[PDB]
């Protein structure tokens, strides 16, 4: 009964141990991760200025976005490269028991605090058609929570119990199925009598939201595609999954950010 290795990187990490490769491929990723997030942060205050008045929320929330982001995902990256340490011995790093060992909590916390900004944050961009703000504003705050818990609960149980994992995996996708479903009506709404330009960007916010968002069940369930005794169940999976995760958040913040900057600015020429 391993004891030290919570979480799979964790249990990787004790048994197996990492790479210098992985080690230190996950260490970069991660702090590319916070590089971005902080360029993202000048950006977004430095074209504020950029779209009219009314839009100006959306650039507020996309810079309160980044902050949260880079602090967190700053944290993540010392939690990585403090919870593993080079045995010469043996020629690998291994989890140290005089650290804090991996903590998915920030990362976690992270997607709490973001995530109903994000769903927001395109409200103040697009206009409604027959829906209520009020009414989308809830159903997106209340799922994107649920969500997420859920999502963080089932994470506690990866490596002791995989059925839970999963039960818990699945019912933070209903919540997910949700958002999705709610997304693209505000979308289309959006669409409604705006310019053409402006419908086309839309498009791409859809497309980018829905692969971006589709990232982080694909990375959750990273280290099990292979099988229990298959490629990914290993210092891999963990690769994958960080890479993955790093690919998402830059993507359903930086990105999606910028391209509501794009549609705002298109709204602020006809
Ligand atoms: C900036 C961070 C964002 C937009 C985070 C989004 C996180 C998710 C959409 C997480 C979804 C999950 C599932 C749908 C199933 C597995 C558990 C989660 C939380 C990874
Ligand atoms: C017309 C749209 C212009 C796109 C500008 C995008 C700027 C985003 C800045 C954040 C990414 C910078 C990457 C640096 C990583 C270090
Ligand atoms: C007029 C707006 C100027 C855009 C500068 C973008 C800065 C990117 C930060 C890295
Ligand atoms: C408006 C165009 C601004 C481009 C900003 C490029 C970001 C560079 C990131 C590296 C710091
Ligand atoms: C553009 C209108 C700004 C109103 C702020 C509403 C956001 C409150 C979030 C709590
Ligand atoms: C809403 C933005 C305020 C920042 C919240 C993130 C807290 C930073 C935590 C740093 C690591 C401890
Ligand atoms: C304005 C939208 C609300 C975001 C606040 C962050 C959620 C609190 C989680 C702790
Ligand atoms: C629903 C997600 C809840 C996130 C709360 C976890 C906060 C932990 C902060 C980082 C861990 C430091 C120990
Ligand atoms: C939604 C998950 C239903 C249970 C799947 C069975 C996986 C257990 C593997 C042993
Ligand atoms: C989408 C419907 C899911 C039904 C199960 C709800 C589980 C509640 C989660 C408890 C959180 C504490
Ligand atoms: C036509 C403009 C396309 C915008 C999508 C940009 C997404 C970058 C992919 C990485
Ligand atoms: C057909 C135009 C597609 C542009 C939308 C952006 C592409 C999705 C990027 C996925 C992020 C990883
Ligand atoms: C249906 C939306 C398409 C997104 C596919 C990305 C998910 C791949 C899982 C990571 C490996
Ligand atoms: C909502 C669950 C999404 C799972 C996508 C990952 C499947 C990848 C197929 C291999
Ligand atoms: C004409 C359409 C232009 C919109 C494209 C938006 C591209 C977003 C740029 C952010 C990508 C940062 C990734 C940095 C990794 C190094
Ligand atoms: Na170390």
């Amino acid at each position: 009964t391993q004891e030290l290795g919570a979480n799979f990187e964790n249990f990787i990490g004790a048994t197996e141990g990492f790479s210098e490769i992985a080690y230190q491929f996950t260490s970069h990723i991660l702090t590319l991760g916070y590089a971005v997030m902080l360029a993202g942060l000048l950006y977004f205050i430095l074209t504020i200025k950029n779209v009219d008045k009314k839009f100006q929320m959306s650039n507020i929330l996309s810079a309160v976005v980044m902050v949260s982001a880079f602090l967190l995902l700053y944290a993540q990256a010392q939690n990585w490269t403090s919870s593993f340490t080079f045995n010469e011995e043996v020629g690998r790093y291994f989890l140290d028991p005089s650290g804090d060992l991996f903590n998915n909590g920030y990362r976690y916390l992270n997607w709490l605090i973001d995530v109903p900004m994000l769903l927001f944050q395109i409200l103040f961009v697009v206009s409604l058609t027959t829906s209520k703000f009020s009414s989308v504003r809830n159903q997106f705050w209340f799922s994107g929570a649920m969500m997420i818990i859920t999502g963080y609960i089932g994470q506690f149980y990866e490596v002791s119990n995989l059925t839970a994992f999963l039960v818990w995996g699945a019912i933070s996708s209903a919540f997910f199925f949700h958002i999705l479903w709610v997304m693209k009506k505000v979308i289309n709404e959006g669409k409604e009598g705006i310019s053409p330009a402006g419908q086309k960007i839309l498009s791409n916010i859809w497309i980018l939201f829905l692969i971006s968002w589709t990232l982080y069940p694909g990375a959750y369930l990273m280290p099990y595609l292979t099988g229990v005794d298959g490629f990914l169940y290993s210092e891999d999976g963990v690769m994958a999954r960080q890479l993955v995760y790093t690919i998402a958040d830059v993507s359903a913040k930086v990105i999606y950010g910028v391209l509501l900057g794009n549609l705002a600015i298109t709204l602020s020429n006809k």
